[PDB]
């Protein structure tokens, strides 16, 4: 059993720019997260092979950690703000497709959207 490559967090061919969006979701909305009591878990990929997970990636052909989301911020992968967004979304709902409804791991990430989601309402206006 084995795990597969981490999703790429930079990649010299894809474009990159800084925008007052992205910026406001390494300082304000990943390191809100990142520094939850909840947030370690969802800190690095999924290790199945260590979690004795064998089933998880015959289950999540998408996975998305906020390890990952970090590195791409400071790399400068995404070109917009929605890349983003749609990572932490990808990263939600992974969790709430191979847990059990109510499994606590599934109340952290909750805890953790509900953030999310206030913190995505406050985004500033690009710049
Ligand atoms: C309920 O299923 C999930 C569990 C998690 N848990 C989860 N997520 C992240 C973790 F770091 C973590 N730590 C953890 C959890 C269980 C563990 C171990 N570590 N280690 C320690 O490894 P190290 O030697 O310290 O490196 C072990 O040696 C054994 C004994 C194999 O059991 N567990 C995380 C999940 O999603 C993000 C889950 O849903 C897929």
């Amino acid at each position: 059993s084995m795990n597969p490559p981490p999703p790429e967090t930079s990649n010299p061919n894809k474009p990159k720019r800084q925008t007052n969006q992205l910026q406001y979701l390494l300082r304000v909305v990943l390191k809100t997260l990142w520094k939850h009591q909840f947030a370690w878990p969802f800190q690095q990929p999924v290790d199945a092979v260590k979690l004795n997970l064998p089933d998880y990636y015959k289950i999540i052909k998408t996975p998305m950690d906020m390890g990952t989301i970090k590195k791409r911020l400071e790399n400068n992968y995404y070109w917009n703000a929605q890349e983003c967004i749609q990572d932490f979304n990808t990263m939600f709902t992974n969790c709430y497709i191979y847990n059990k409804p109510g499994d606590d791991i599934v109340l952290m990430a909750e805890a953790l959207e509900k953030l999310f989601l206030q913190k995505i309402n406050e985004l500033p206006t690009e710049e």
